[PDB]
Order: C-alpha cells, then sequence, then structure tokens
C-alpha cells in the first residue's frame, strides 16, 4: 500500500496544482517544500510524511482532505501512512466548506512526537484527549493534557503533538477560515 | 540561578533591542515572538526557552552569544538553562565576527527532542556526534547519526535535534553569513 499511497498523493497533488495553474517552482515558494521534492512526489518517487502533506496543503490553501478528493472513500480507510507508523489517522469528518471543518481521531504510539509547520493563515485547531497523557506545542511552549482535557490554538504557527504516556488518543478538529 | 538567568536575558535583550532602535512591536514582527511575551521577558517575568532565544536572536540578526555580551564570562559557565533541563549547553567558542562562528558542545538527556524555528537567512550548522545515537531534522526529514558521524545543513528552516539513546553528546558549529 506504500506504493499505492505514493500514486494517490502524486496524482492528486498534480491535479490540485494544475487546477490552480501553478508551476512547480511557484508551488515550492508557496509551500516551503523544495521544487525538487515536489517533483519527486508527483512522479511517485518519494513518500511524503503527514507533516509534508500539511505543509503542501497549507501553501496551496487546500484542506488535508483535498489530497483524497479524487477518491473520497480512501480517506475513511487511510489510517496508517507509510512514513508515520507511530501515528494513525482516523478521519471522522472530511473537510466541509459550509462549516470549514475537518475532524480526525489521532492515535499516537511509542511516545511519538509530531512537530508541524504552520498551517494556513487563520487555521484553528481544537484538541480533546480521549486516552492517555499528551502535550501540545504552540505559543513557544508545551501544554500538557490528560484524558478529558481540551484546548484550542491558532495553528498558523509552529506547533506539535506528543504522547507522554506510550499511547495517547485525541480528537483533532481543524477549522479553516470561511 | 533561574531568577539570575531571567535578569541577564531581560537586561541584554532590552539593550540589543534599544541599540537597534527597535520598538517591541517591530521586534515582535521580526522574531515571530508575541509582543506580549517579549515584554514579559524584558521585565523578568517569563523564563525564555533556548528555542525562544534563538527565535529572538534570529529576528534581530544577532548571535546566540550576543545575549551574554554584557558579561562574556557567563557564557562559558552557563551550562544548564532553567527551562531546558534535558539539554546542556557548553560554549566552546563564543561568536566571532571574523569567522562568523559560534561553537557549542551539546548534551541531550532522557532522549530529549529539541525542535527549532528557522535561524537567520543563510545560517549554516555543522553536527558531529561525540557520544550515543541522535537524529537531526531538516529538509522535511530526520537523519540518524551514530558516534563519529557528521552532517551539515542550512538552518534557516525548521530543524531539530533528538537523542535516540537516552544520552547523546554532539558538537554544534553555527556559522553566520559574513
Ligand atoms: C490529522 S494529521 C495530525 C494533525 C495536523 N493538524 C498536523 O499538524 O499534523
Ligand atoms: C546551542 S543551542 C542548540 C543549537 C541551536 N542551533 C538550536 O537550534 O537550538
Ligand atoms: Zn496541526
Ligand atoms: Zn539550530
Amino acid at each position: 500500500t506504500d506504493v499505492m499511497f505514493k500514486s494517490q498523493i502524486a496524482n492528486q497533488l498534480k491535479n490540485l496544482r494544475k487546477s490552480r495553474g501553478l508551476s512547480l517552482d511557484a508551488t515550492a515558494q508557496l509551500t516551503g517544500v523544495s521544487k525538487a521534492m515536489l517533483g519527486q512526489i508527483e512522479r511517485g518517487e518519494s513518500s511524503p510524511t503527514i507533516a509534508t502533506l500539511w505543509k503542501i496543503a497549507s501553501g496551496l490553501e487546500a484542506s488535508f482532505s483535498a489530497f483524497f478528493a479524487n477518491d473520497p472513500q480512501l480517506l475513511s480507510s487511510e489510517r496508517s501512512f507509510p512514513d508515520d507508523l507511530n501515528m494513525k489517522i482516523h478521519t471522522l469528518f472530511p473537510y466541509a466548506a459550509d462549516t470549514g471543518l475537518e475532524i480526525f481521531e489521532i492515535t499516537l504510539l511509542d511516545h511519538h512526537q509530531q512537530m508541524s509547520s504552520p498551517h494556513a493563515l487563520g487555521v484553528i485547531e481544537y484538541i480533546h484527549v480521549l486516552e492517555g497523557i499528551m502535550k501540545v506545542f504552540f505559543d513557544e511552549q508545551w501544554h500538557e493534557l490528560q484524558q478529558g482535557e481540551h484546548i484550542r490554538f491558532f495553528s498558523d504557527q509552529p506547533h506539535g503533538y506528543a504522547a507522554v504516556t506510550e499511547k495517547a488518543v485525541f480528537q483533532n478538529i481543524v477549522a479553516y477560515p470561511r
């Protein structure tokens, strides 16, 4: 499936880019991802990480869900990304333009730590811990959250998530500007 | 010493800022650190992390060493920063304008992971592992390095360091554009 993952992302990334009439170099400037890497991704040569995907989506001002718009069904089954084995994504609600929401249930394993690049301007995130203890980084600091605890923050800044207990599960609501 | 740390940083940050004729708001825009936090730091109300210090120095286009220029001696003794207990900094060579180099010996403990904001444009880093196993993040990926291994990268991008073994020690050369 790692190879099928590559082809899915490669083809849709190209569609998203071409639909916007963007060159690879212009897309590189927008996303902060090298033109070289973007070329490799579209050719199915490199498997992008979840963090790189968000970086690209942010630059294109697209939702994470947009990477699967050609085959919406895939999103509800895409739990394990090849380059992120200690993190599993369960999409509860794919991006909806009317509410601007994208909702995921994330499972962090082996005390994995996930740092992210800023998402698009104005994108806001909500976090609700379902199990374990985890920490969320933003505004230059880590915020520890136990089961049941919650918090929201402006995600258009360097941020991150980390499981303090070996395992942690949390709901993540990503709200895009309307 | 945590309090002495705060006063040292508070006073020199203000000097560096004032010497440049910058307002707090202008400094906020340059560094990406909120004006609120910058105000608290200068008043000795909040203890900045090593990551925040680099973020500020980068925006002011100053060296990390500049934060101790009022009392150079302090740098050679400042090993443990209050908000970074799993990371110890041993400055071997403070910033020198003729070579543009700043050299540190860093000890990471309890498999600590250190993510950093981009340093100033053109700043380059060299890494040489003295002990243990560690990983360095840049160009969207982690690079694992064992004892004796080395690597260099452009640090004006999101990057980071992580000890894979409980403890890891490495030399870090930070070269600023001349
Ligand atoms: C649903 S993927 C994990 C969450 C996403 N907001 C990120 O920063 O990576
Ligand atoms: C000497 S402090 C650790 C190294 C510094 N280049 C950083 O990114 O944090
Ligand atoms: Zn995020
Ligand atoms: Zn650095």
